[PDB]
């Protein structure tokens, strides 16, 4: 039980007014022969063109969004809209295209998909919220058959061209004229009551509907992220490496054991409260400090209440010592925090648009997030760039420039010329920092944090 079997019911009723008389009685092989498709009794890797939502979710990574709508069914042209903003027109003779035939049409997708998905998947899953016309319009642009390797690499095909009657990944498809065994999924079969519009409207503001394709298409998408990664959430899901996952999750970690020694050698908190992830460890270890572990897991709709979180009777006394939030969400963070905080509007290969303002953050695991908001720092300040080391100035053991940095916070420093061991782990702190920074993080301190403080830690 791993594939969607062919046949399953397929329930019919969202697509009677594109298909007036379709058989109540269904099944995704009925289906899949009404579109067009033939899939020859094969086993060869392709054993549906639709997927089980469990399939769908380990798979978000390519999920398009997927709409048509009739602009006017063979006599009249109709508009395809995707998530990605786009509309075509295609004639069968929020970026608007004219009316072109099936022909030029088909090449566009290929090129909009292939550049959209190939530094997330391995292939295209279509979600839908078909009503007919959409799975009817699959034929003129998608071909199927065995799966199959990419001509230049070793990638699962993707793309297919009947210029050179050859396969293609998402890398190679330049040229390419048809989507190859693409993927896709109806959110109608979930079971819901109404229209897309109020079903996507129940939990998201941002997406509104300008009555075109891909207005519905990103709205489809949107509801199908609400339900799989809001609603409903699963940290074992595991996603595989795409990109420089390894590199920010260990610039987390550096960053976030450098600004917590630093503020506790420089303020001196008798105690620290580490609010969020339950299986948090102590980031200083050595520290003297009083730690203290609340329980938070990442919150994936709204924002969490500080009320809720600190209230309702612990140290009780939050206001003592300071609190660390570390990628733990919250409304208005207290004025004694050091807080870690994903900005959901960056642009990257791990964080996909989500639902509401948030993001859906892929790293080895699935995070959606809420709206990054500016309000919840309004008792904190930006924390500023800087490098803080007590360790010995020894190099043990890559060609050299000397360091000069004001924010190289070392006794070598202090002393007038910073040494080639701390130069080294500067711009190997520094490049950490900047990579978990455009990596999308944000670091918000208490306003008293002064780096002067640290200067005197060196006696
Ligand atoms: C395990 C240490 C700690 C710094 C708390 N991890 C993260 O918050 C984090 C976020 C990303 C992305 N990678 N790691
Ligand atoms: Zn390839
Ligand atoms: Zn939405
Ligand atoms: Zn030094």
């Amino acid at each position: 039980p791993t594939h969607l079997s062919v046949d399953t019911k397929f329930k019919t009723e969202g697509l009677c007014v594109d298909i007036p008389g379709i058989p109540k009685d269904m099944t995704y092989r009925r289906l899949i022969s009404m579109m067009g498709f033939k899939m020859n009794y094969q086993v060869n890797g392709y054993p549906n063109m639709f997927i089980t939502r469990e399939e769908a979710i380990r798979h978000v990574r390519a999920w398009i969004g997927f709409d048509v709508e009739g602009c006017h069914g063979t006599n009249l042209p109709l508009q395809l809209g995707f998530s990605t903003g786009v509309n075509l027109v295609a004639v069968p003779t929020p970026l608007m295209y004219k009316g072109l035939p099936w022909n030029v049409v088909r090449i566009k997708i290929v090129q909009m998909l292939s550049d959209t998905l190939k530094n997330l998947s391995d292939r295209v899953v279509f979600v839908l919220w078909a009503h007919g016309f959409e799975l009817t319009s699959m034929k003129y642009f998608v071909k199927i058959g065995p799966e199959r390797t990419c001509c230049l690499c070793d990638r699962r095909a993707t793309c297919f061209s009947t210029a050179s009657d050859t396969y293609a990944c998402w890398h190679h498809s330049i040229g390419f004229d048809y989507v190859y065994n693409p993927f896709m999924i109806d959110v109608q079969q979930w079971g819901f009551t109404g229209n897309l519009q109020s079903n996507h409207d129940l939990y998201c503001q941002v997406h509104g509907n300008a009555h075109v394709a891909s207005c519905d298409a990103i709205m489809t998408r949107c509801l199908a992220v609400h339900e799989c990664f809001v609603k409903r959430v699963d940290w074992t899901i595991e996603y595989p490496i795409i990109g420089d996952e390894l590199k920010i999750n260990a610039a987390c970690r550096k960053v976030q054991h450098m600004v917590v020694k630093a503020a506790l050698l420089a303020d001196k908190f008798p105690v620290l409260h580490d609010i969020g992830n339950p299986k948090a460890i102590k980031c200083v270890p050595q520290a003297d400090v009083e730690w203290k572990f609340y329980d938070a897991q990442p919150c994936s709709d709204k924002a969490y209440k500080i009320e809720e979180l600190f209230y309702s009777y612990h140290s009780d006394k939050f206001t003592d010592g300071v609190c660390l939030f570390w990628n733990c969400n919250v409304d208005r963070y207290p004025a004694n925090s050091i807080v870690c905080r994903f900005d959901t509007r960056v642009l990257s290969n791990l964080n996909l648009p989500g639902c509401d303002g948030g993001s859906l953050y892929v790293n080895k695991h699935a995070f959606h997030t809420p709206a990054f908001d500016k309000s919840a720092f309004v008792n904190l300040k930006q924390l500023p760039f800087f490098y803080y080391s007590d360790s010995p100035c020894e190099s043990h053991g890559i060609d050299y420039v000397p360091l000069k940095s004001a924010t190289c916070i070392t006794r070598c420093n202090l002393g007038g010329a910073v040494c080639r061991h701390h130069a080294n782990e500067y711009r190997l702190y520094l490049d950490a920092y900047n990579m978990m920074i455009s990596a999308g993080f944000s670091l918000w301190v208490y306003k008293q944090f002064d780096t002067y403080n640290l200067w005197n830690t060196f006696t």
